[PDB]
């Protein structure tokens, strides 16, 4: 017999900010002393890997929001 | 027989920040000593991965507001 | 019997901001010392990998607002 | 009346050193952080002086022996 | 009346050193942060004087073997 | 009456080395982060001064022996 599926989201949505300033951020790393030692390194699928980093970041985004969605229909 | 499916999620919604200021904020690492020492690293499927890494982060978003959402539907 | 998908997601959203000012914004890394010593690096599909770095980044965006959608339907 | 003096010291000395090796030293500072705050810095006679310094030293001499003499005579 | 001095200091001395090898040494500093705020600054005899330094030093004589002496005679 | 003086320094002294091999020496600075801040720098006599310095120094002398002496008389 009939199979009728029906699908709606509906979204109505705001991932909003306001600031009046950003600002006199000050980042200073003192350096830093790294060592790594390894002899075999074996990576087979979808891997991401940092090795050994000394990395400084500073991100200042006047915004920086996030919406994630998914939405998925499977049949069988 | 018949099989009737509808669906329907309804969003309505706000993730919403205001401020009058960001800042004067200081980030200053007094250096550091990392060591890290291994054999072998075999990595097989879906591996996030960080070895020895000595990594600073400022991170001052004017919103950092996040939303996620996930809309999922399965049939046999 | 006959099989009837709809699939009509409605949407309308914002990833906003407004901000007064982005400034006087410092970064001084005091420098770093790394290391890294390995023999055999087999890296096989999908690998993403840094090794070694000593990486200062400055991100700065006005906005710098996501917004990320996956629609998927899948029939068998 | 009459005044003699006869001053005489007599030195016979070794400061002697003997090393099969010196080796395999490693000085590895961390990196660091320093700050000095200060108004009015007034240095009026035979002043030696260090501010604010983040100095690092690795002195290895195959002998580094010293001697010191003073021989002093005053007369009135 | 008759003033006589003599004055003869006699000196057989050796400093000595005997090394065999100097090595295998590492200096390897981390980086570093200095910061130094003044206003004034008078000096007025003699001084000797670092502000703000970051001097890394690696210093390996063969010998570096020190002898000093001072020999006065004062009349009046 | 009649003053004699006789000033007679002997010396037979050495400051000596013996030395079978200088090397395999490294000096590996991570670099380094410096600031001074000032308004008035006022030096009137005999000022030896560094503001503000980031100074690697590698000294490997065969000897680097010192020997110093000061001799002196003073009638009045």
């Amino acid at each position: 017999g009939s199979v009728q599926i029906v699908y709606k989201p509906v979204d109505l949505s705001k991932v909003t900010s306001k600031c009046g300033s950003l600002g006199n951020i000050h980042h200073k790393p003192g350096g830093g002393q790294v060592e790594v030692k390894s002899e075999k390194l074996d990576f087979k699928d979808r891997v991401q890997s940092k090795i050994g980093s000394l990395d400084n970041i500073t991100h200042v985004p006047g915004g920086g929001n996030k919406k994630i969605e998914t939405h998925k229909l499977t049949f069988r």
